[PDB]
């Protein structure tokens, strides 16, 4: 079965989102950090570069505030946990195969669009 | 300061056994561990065929949202968790993990998810 991903934009960077239900924090790497032009907002207070308390992202064409840390030898560009799938109060149907937020779905990226 | 959300589980019985499912949709397999399909009595029907992986049972019914849905999936030795609901169940079942009214829905029926205390 395909793996759930949805595309995000991040300061006008396209991102490929792993949505995991059972990661506590979430994490974005050090390259796709570098890439959105990030590493100035990390707070560095190992492999944890540090964490962002808050950035926009753009998701569902909605511009939702995200925190998350940021580690170098990640193989993930960005995973979305389970915290910030609550704090925004998040759904991840796979009845419609979509992750809702705030009545907006974004579809899950199929098995060709995956990274 | 700190704070940490409450890890997803759902409560559901395997043959009348109270099992504490965690529920992750970045797990590709559903996995049970040995200790658990012991204690459910399941272990008849493992299939041999493939830490060791103790073999997948195929169809097994769990009580879960008040329905009893057939699941599938493997026994491992050495893992902490009892029974990880992973992605192939999750769609299979067409399942949605709601976390703005935080349960687990399948057929519109609500599973809620249980509180801190009551994880394992």
């Amino acid at each position: 079965v395909t793996m759930l991903y949805v595309p995000c934009t991040i300061n006008q960077v396209l991102v490929k989102a792993f949505v995991d239900s059972g990661a506590q924090n979430s994490i974005m790497n050090k390259r796709t950090a570098e890439r959105c032009g990030l590493m100035r907002l990390v707070d560095v207070r190992q492999e944890i570069c540090g964490r962002i308390h808050m950035t926009p992202v753009n998701l569902a064409g909605m511009y939702i505030p995200f925190a998350f840390y940021v580690i170098e030898d990640q193989a993930m560009d960005l995973i979305i946990g389970l915290d910030q799938l609550k704090r925004h109060q998040m759904m991840i149907d796979l009845k419609h195969n979509c992750l809702t937020i705030d009545n907006i779905n974004v579809p899950f990226l199929p098995e060709n669009d995956l990274p």
